[PDB]
């Protein structure tokens, strides 16, 4: 029922505009993305206060600004912490640290015994709360507080079951610390310092990361400083309390976690193309402090973790960047998959985020096809076994996330069918991350991003629906013989789900177009039982012999189909492609005489979409040796795709995308177009897609691609 206001071209206009108002607004939020913005913690500002004055000012600490912090944030309840994530773990560390910081230098009594009133009145009903809920190194980190708490003389229930089962836990815990390895490298021990004894300084002090800090903790590094007096250390606070006006995060900086994560959500959100300039500063940073060692969520950490790497070698090598598949032997071992030395990569998330990265693989890349096969097993488990959720993050549908990853390949997620699952997924404001405390990345998370892009996503499905409406009548009017049938759908979604964008218009009606008369003539050519000859004097027909009415009515369809195509992409570019359009499907139809009908398909879309565009005519393809070799793998793979029938998709097919893939994004300097290269991978992937769902299925990703509104 396209007669409606809301179709009307007044409504689309003022949507655009409003689109694009949102589109600047997070472009100039962009703009202030630094070192990281994270939520400020109570729980290090408190240690960052315990800092005497180190020129001997006796009475006074050396960061006033911390306590100032902390006086202006404590809740109604007395407590500190995430206000809007309640976490009992959460608010007994940042406000317990908060107490001892003000007790320690005399600050607000009336604010300190708020404080004490709402620990002691939540200290027993840690007693309720099960062992797999008591967040990182709470066992380490709030007994040292009850410590710190009672050389300050406030009192504490010692004997409380809460705190003797607490104690009992710090025990074992304690116990099973490898001394030796956790004083001879970085480990993730070095982020929790503060709750532990038996250091030896002397090695310790030389696993500091780069910027002077322990794991870019500031707790951590308060803590040793206090111990040690290391000027690196003190640097490392002094720098920090000075950027966010005394209340620092659980760590810092975080530009490589951060930088990644928005490149994702950007991307899976359907509204990346929005941000190419700020995407591509941010990819330059990640490529720019890469190592072969891995990434840690900060260039300036000496402790590398999977989930950074595997993320930001994902992004980087989608982005045309040559980053090696070796990283990841630094994260396995007798195979098994590490976050780190002593930590298993058991979080579904992180398998999550490797999974996706292990798609990306080249040939020969063993260790990413092991990583595929262990990450997909380890998923699909977790999903039958009803376990999809992680203890350490809260989020809306982390089961829908997994479920669509292993329901749906790389090689098969188009591009709209992505966008429109995750945007039922995506939590914007709701993304509270577990470490020590609770903390949100607002660049990573924010109901800004999930608005704009419900928004975009809901505008170009109108264009969409619109535009099918127009296929239908275009088809009709070239009355031939045939219907609107099913495969006439088949054939806009696949183009409209791939190239997406509004102002592709022609591109994605050409793409349309094409499958529909290819899917004409080829059933036209089994119908009437066509020779070689037969199509031989088909082809003379389309550029200058030829018998049969129905014939002649089919060559003029496409010749009067080619000729609208060029005429409407005078607007995109100026150079006239209809001789382009002939010659490409002079190619093809004479490719049907020497073999299957299927063999080169994929290069007339390809090609057709490449002159629409005017990418044919910005690149000389001509005779540049990738056209060739790009050309051939992609025929050659969407021949074995049509033409697999009730096969499934092999290792051959699997290798053979691996092969394109591998083209595609392994830009050089002198290599073909990027952006001719990619169209080759779009179509490929659209041919995939095809051969790997069944119709059924099919069906139902056209209705909520195309037609089910994003609420």
């Amino acid at each position: 029922q396209l007669e409606d206001d809301k179709y009307s071209d007044l409504q689309l206009v003022d949507e655009k505009h409003t689109i694009k108002r949102s589109v600047e607004s997070i472009k100039s939020a962009l703009s202030l993305v630094d070192d990281g913005d994270l939520t400020l913690s109570a729980y290090d500002t408190a240690w960052v206060a315990l800092i005497e004055d180190v020129n001997g000012r006796s009475g006074f600490p050396q960061f006033p600004s911390c306590l100032q912090w902390i006086v202006s944030q404590q809740l109604p309840d007395g407590s500190w912490g995430e206000p809007l994530m309640f976490l009992a773990f959460d608010r007994l560390l940042n406000t317990l640290a908060s107490v001892v910081a003000l007790t320690k230098w005399n600050i607000r009594p009336d604010i300190c015994q708020k404080g004490m009133k709402y620990v002691l009145e939540n200290l027993n009903k840690l007693v309720d709360e099960k062992e797999e809920h008591m967040t990182p190194g709470f066992e380490l980190l709030f007994p040292k507080l009850i410590e710190l708490a009672q050389k300050l003389d406030i009192k504490m229930p010692m004997d409380s079951p809460a705190l003797k089962e607490l104690y009992a836990r710090r025990d074992t815990k304690l116990a099973k610390i490898p001394k030796k390895i956790f004083h001879k490298m970085p480990t993730i021990l070095l982020y929790s310092l503060e709750g532990m004894n038996d250091l030896e300084w002397d090695k310790l002090l030389k696993l500091k990361s780069e910027n002077g800090s322990f794991l870019c903790s500031p707790a951590a590094t308060a803590f040793a400083f206090m111990e040690t007096k290391d000027q690196d250390c003190l640097a490392y606070l002094t720098d920090l309390v000075a950027k966010f006006n005394g209340g620092v995060p659980t760590f810092y900086p975080t530009d490589m976690y951060e930088q990644i994560w928005i490149v994702d959500r950007l991307q899976r959100l359907g509204i990346a193309h929005y941000f190419s300039s700020e995407i591509n500063n941010f990819v330059d940073h990640i490529y720019r402090y890469w190592d072969q060692k891995g990434i840690s969520f900060a260039r300036k950490c000496n402790l590398p973790d999977i989930d950074d790497t595997a993320m930001g070698f994902r992004v980087l090598r989608t982005h045309g960047y040559q980053v090696s598949s070796d990283v990841f032997q630094h994260f396995e071992k007798d195979g098994q998959f590490y976050c780190y030395w002593g930590q298993t990569a058991e979080a579904v998330t992180v398998m999550f985020n490797l999974y996706r990265a292990s798609q990306v693989l080249f040939p020969g890349e063993k260790i990413l096809d092991n990583a595929k096969k262990f990450a997909h097993n380890f998923l699909t488990e977790k999903v039958a076994t009803n376990q999809v959720f992680d203890k350490w993050i809260i989020t809306k549908d982390i089961l829908g996330e997994v479920q669509y990853a292993l329901d749906v390949p790389w090689y098969a997620s188009l591009p709209r069918l992505e966008a429109r699952y995750y945007l039922d997924q995506y939590a914007g404001d709701g993304d509270v991350w577990i470490a020590k405390t609770l903390y949100r990345l607002k660049y990573v998370s924010n109901n800004e991003y999930l608005e704009t892009a419900k928004l975009d996503y809901n505008h170009c499905q109108k264009i969409h629906k619109l535009e099918w409406s127009y296929i239908q009548k275009w088809f009709l009017d070239l009355k031939i013989e045939e219907s609107i049938n099913t495969r006439t759908l088949w054939s806009y979604y696949q183009a409209a789900a791939s190239i997406f964008h509004p102002e592709r218009y022609n591109e994605r009606l050409a793409w349309a177009k094409t499958n529909v008369l290819v899917d004409t003539i080829t059933t036209f050519f089994s119908k009437q039982q066509m020779s070689k000859d037969d199509i031989q004097g088909f082809v003379n027909q389309l550029t200058n012999q030829t018998y049969g009415k129905m014939s002649h009515m089919l060559i003029d369809a496409l010749n009067e189909t080619l000729k609208h195509i060029s005429m409407k992409a005078r607007e995109t570019h100026g150079i006239d492609i209809y001789p382009h359009l002939q010659s490409s499907w002079k190619k093809w139809l004479l490719s049907c005489m020497n073999g299957p009908n299927v063999a080169g398909v994929a290069e007339l879309i390809v090609e057709t979409i490449n002159l629409t565009s005017g990418r044919s005519f910005s690149n000389d393809l001509l005779s540049h040796p990738q056209y060739k070799q790009i050309t051939s793998i992609t025929n050659d793979l969407c021949h074995q795709l049509c033409s697999k029938g009730n096969r499934a998709i092999g290792s051959e097919i699997e290798s053979k995308m691996q092969e394109l893939v591998q083209l595609v994004f392994s830009d050089s300097s002198d290599g073909l177009d990027p952006d001719v290269k990619k169209t080759y991978l779009v179509v490929a992937k659209s041919f995939y897609y095809m051969a790997y769902f069944d119709a059924k299925t099919i069906d139902s990703h056209i209705n909520k691609v195309l037609f089910e509104m994003v609420v």
